[PDB]
């Protein structure tokens, strides 16, 4: 089939049920099938009707029901066996013609050994590729008219309701369409010399050539992550249940190197994978609205990460913790010499820290090494310019100032020795653990701080500079609190309620204005911008109450440092498993803003 | 777009590589693009080359390079923006005439209230189908062209080796076919009356009226597989942890109420949704080989079942105990009143036997009572005439003889008060447990015997004579043991070794001749048969050595009743849950052989 020839004997879905029609206005105004194949030696299903179950009381209509049906029942089987004909002369001159093959398949290297081989190729290639979609075709000739013949018959199990639909289907599967499978056993035939020495001798390559329609999604990636979501849930809810019943959870039980020991790495892989999370939660909303994440950060093609392949890291690796926080839950139930136990969480840190480094191939590079030159810009803060993938991920740390607490008491149970001589409170002695535990807690307010200067002295613009004004703000906000400390009064408390809620309208301010791009009284959108890449006006304003609600979350987290002071720690878990929800949403509409005022459209090939 | 028409403005992947091969033959015998749009007041995309960087000792073949790829990009752009010139011709003239529509879609009510307008449908439905898909035409236009324009240069950075994949395609990309999306914003406007009140209320009718190429598989069910694996595998591995730390393991430990109240559960629970699974591990074959299990079972379209929806049965109610047996090993491992925590064990069985007896809707009716329409048939043995899914699931219940004494121990310590009296022995005292729950274990070899009597006083032939035997042998073969507790000698010894033999022939004869169809010495075949229904003649072999090595698993496990006698348990799980893998695989060979000799292929629709 050069071009798609089934006209009349297509599905014939319109001309039938406008006579089903033509019974209905008959109404106002079931068969027993007799068997017969044609009587001139061939396979025509000619089928006589009888009527037996009292219909109307003159069924003038009930005869127009089959004066068309069993027309369409030798329709397709006139058409079908003469195409399966035309395919059997189509099926048995390609075996003369690929029967010379053979000559010339079988001496080329008989001959090569003591030019027209490759015009051979050509003779036989363009001939095989479409004679199987011809096939093809055909079974999908048969497939649709078995859609066809089954879908007719909807409204007609109703106005008289039976049986009848695979009653008169047994007349349809048997009849020589699908009553036979000869196309199919074409459908192995056409690759008994395409696979072996004509394409060569692959598998994806030789089909290649000849399918259109090719594949869908190969889902052994929605399988593995349902599988890890659902371990990590499962060995989760197994520890919600064993340490409430060991007297732990509530601490009315045994030492206290469980909250102390393995709380401050169950929540910092509670907060790290909760942002890469939330991160291919935002690729799932930047692709449905064809935000051009690509070339805003100047990623290139450079293997593609999806939101299936963020989706599996972030539940991979957090059953991975799950599991080794289980088998460590377990060891101090009983008691195994605590001086080894205590290595786990430590070394579950790094394992995971040179998985992160690790050169091969097999994690993820080429997008895990860009990840460090990143985080090799941010930290050498004042050179190294600013790109958008630069200015990013330095702004996805600030909401990870509580995860930031809980890598550095970690390190100082790893780095010093606190974990063999036993003793959760070796850092919390010392000034160590006064300021300089929370001073270089406030470094991720530094590294944005150092990077809008080097966006001044360069660039020139005035707007980076009260930008330089949004972390200081909220680098003496907290400073205020280092001296509350101590002269707890009507002094210093009157100014950590002052700068405080300076620093969250000077949050506030800039997070609408200069960073999501609205707040333009000058438009004809109330509060919001003049144009949108988005839906109904009304999930816009949902998303600007919830940078204020959520922002009494942050200045909770920032202030009230959950490993220096106060024991109650299962706030400190959830308001800081807030502000990272409240990021997350400002990555949409951050960016919706920077390709709003991008006004290029560069989609390399998605959709 | 009524034909699709771009042919010299297709793919080039063919020209472009051959003058690719032709500065090849140049070697033994990369450019800053001057981007200057068209002097004539239009957007041409008239791209100046430059060498610079010393490709050749005289680059005359370098320029072919751009005599033609600099009027492939003039090709797609002097088309497109025709195209889209054609497509605002027709996307313009089309806002008139669905003006018009709008004076007759405001007075179809208002009139009413005081014939053409079912006319006036045809005249916008037919025109606002197919130009979408003009538009998703050139959609696919654009995403080819760029699967064209960066697919056409994989071994120039192999010969040549640069970073112009980049380079070059921003040209590309900045080019007027994507540097716009004019097209898309078309892509909403198609449907700003087509939604409403043309199609109706709707989105998926709506969306069937023009949409070919419709919608892949939901895979909101390959996530539910996978969920629910895992959290099956993690709530059991967290059950070979915490009763590993508990001392009951290994019985070094309390009260025994563990291997006699819940070891009959999770040994019931993991054979029966092992056959399940296996059933649809057979489906997952029988499809792949079109072996057609709905017209030999005679089932009917009747919401066919596939093998993700048997997939989801096993393993969503197998998480769903190995939870509800995680929460009582905990209740046990610190003791909670025992008179009440034993009815989670006998209520799990209570809660699934009403969930398949379940009328509503919810758990796959239309299959879950069809079900119970053929154990209906097989417990009223003699009567009850067989057809071929009153067969099979009557011969899948002689794998289930160990699981059958599971649900008649728990059955003992439910209906006779064993649980709140505390008693592990009380059902092993009387003779009750030493016959009737041996006995009638041998009930399934019963209903089989009995079905072939009626297949012998019905149909006449001596074959289901030979039939009725193969049970009655494996049920005088069991019937020895009984008569080996006592006078264990030389007397009843060399007779549970005589007709337990005779036996395992009995049916190992019985599998492969007159079941599978096999060992037909009158062939082409060594060992096989005439013609066969699958791939390579290496695995069929593979299969006849499974029947035999996995039938020592069976008279293990029919002979050594476990929950009657000696505590060796593990080895009751293991040999128990060979002989369910056994028949798994002869249900697909008993199926290729009733359907290489049934003859017919009726395949309502598949593919
Ligand atoms: O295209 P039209 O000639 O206007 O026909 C329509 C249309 O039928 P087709 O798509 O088969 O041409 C509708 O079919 P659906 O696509 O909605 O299923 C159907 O509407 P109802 O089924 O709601 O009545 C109705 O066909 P029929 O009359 O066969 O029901 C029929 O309208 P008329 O035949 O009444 O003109
Ligand atoms: O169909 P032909 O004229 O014989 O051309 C083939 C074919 O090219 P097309 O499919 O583009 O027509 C091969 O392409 P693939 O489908 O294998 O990629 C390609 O084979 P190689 O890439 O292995 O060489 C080779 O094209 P080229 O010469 O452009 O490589 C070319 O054969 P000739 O052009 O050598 O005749």
């Amino acid at each position: 089939q050069l071009v798609p020839e089934w006209k009349d004997a297509f599905v014939d879905y319109s001309q039938l049920k406008k006579d089903l029609k033509k019974i209905h206005l008959f109404t106002n105004g079931v068969i027993q099938v007799h068997k017969k194949l044609a009587s001139s030696g061939s396979n025509n299903d000619v089928y006589e009707t009888e009527l037996l179950e009292k219909i109307a009381d003159d069924t003038d209509a009930a005869k127009e029901f089959f004066a068309c049906l069993d027309m369409q029942l030798n329709k397709v089987n006139q058409f079908y066996k003469t195409k399966e004909k035309e395919f059997l002369e189509r099926g048995e001159c390609l075996k003369k013609q690929m029967d010379i093959l053979i000559e010339l398949k079988d001496a080329f290297k008989q001959k090569q050994a003591n030019k027209k081989l490759s015009h051979a190729e050509k003779m036989i290639k363009g001939a095989l590729t479409e004679l199987f979609k011809g096939l093809n075709y055909l079974k999908t000739y048969r497939n649709l008219n078995i859609l066809a013949f089954m879908n007719i018959l909807k409204k007609f199990d109703k106005v008289t309701g039976k049986q009848i639909l695979p009653i008169y289907l047994k007349v349809v599967e048997s009849s020589y369409f699908n009553i036979s499978d000869k196309v199919m056993i074409l459908s192995d035939e056409v690759e008994e010399w395409f696979i072996k020495h004509l394409a060569g001798e692959n598998r994806r390559k030789a089909m290649k050539y000849l399918k259109p329609h090719h594949r869908k999604e190969s889902h052994s990636v929605t399988f593995f992550i349902g599988l890890f979501t659902g371990c990590f849930v499962a060995l989760l809810a197994g520890y919600i249940i064993v340490a409430h019943l060991t007297g732990m959870y509530r601490q009315h039980s045994a030492n206290t190197f469980y909250m102390e020991t393995a709380y401050p790495v169950l929540s910092m892989f509670g907060l790290l994978f909760l942002h890469l999370f939330l991160y291919g939660c935002n690729i799932f909303m930047w692709r449905k609205a064809r935000i051009n994440y690509s070339f805003i950060f100047e990623l290139g093609s450079k293997n593609e990460l999806k939101y299936r392949d963020v989706f599996l890291i972030c539940t991979a690796s957090m059953s991975a913790i799950a599991g080794v926080m289980f088998v460590h839950l377990s060891l101090l139930e009983k008691g195994y010499s605590f001086r080894q136990v205590q290595v786990i969480p430590g070394l579950l840190l790094l394992g995971f820290l040179l998985i992160l480094i690790c050169p091969l191939n097999i994690f993820y590079k080429s997008s895990r090494y860009r990840l460090i030159s990143v985080i090799r810009n941010i930290v050498f803060s004042p050179l190294y310019k600013v790109v958008m993938l630069d200015f990013f991920m330095a702004d996805q740390l600030c909401s990870q100032v509580p995860m930031l607490r809980n890598l550095e008491y970690i390190a100082c149970y790893y780095i010093t020795g606190s974990y063999a001589t036993q003793d959760y409170e070796y850092c919390m002695r010392v000034k160590y653990y006064r300021d300089l535990a929370y001073a270089v807690s406030f470094l991720p307010y530094y590294w944005r701080a150092m990077q809008c200067a080097r966006r001044w002295f360069d660039e020139g613009e005035t707007s980076h500079l009260v930008n330089l004004g949004k972390y200081v703000s909220a680098m003496l906000a907290a400073g205020t609190k280092v001296a509350y400390e101590k002269e707890r009064s009507l002094g210093w408390l009157c100014l950590v309620v002052a700068m405080s809620s300076v620093a969250t309208i000077y949050q506030l301010y800039w997070d609408f204005v200069k960073d999501w791009g609205l707040l333009q009284h000058n438009s004809n959108n109330p509060w919001l911008r003049n144009q949108l890449m988005l839906r109904q006006k009304s999930i816009y304003y949902f998303s600007m109450v919830l940078n204020l609600v959520l922002r009494l979350a942050w200045l909770q987290t920032v202030l009230h440092s959950s490993f220096e002071h106060v024991d109650y720690r299962v706030t400190g878990l959830f308001l800081a498993a807030l502000e990272v929800i409240r990021r997350g949403q400002w990555n949409f509409y951050r960016l919706e803003n920077e390709h709003l005022n991008n006004a290029g459209k560069f989609r390399a090939v998605k959709t």
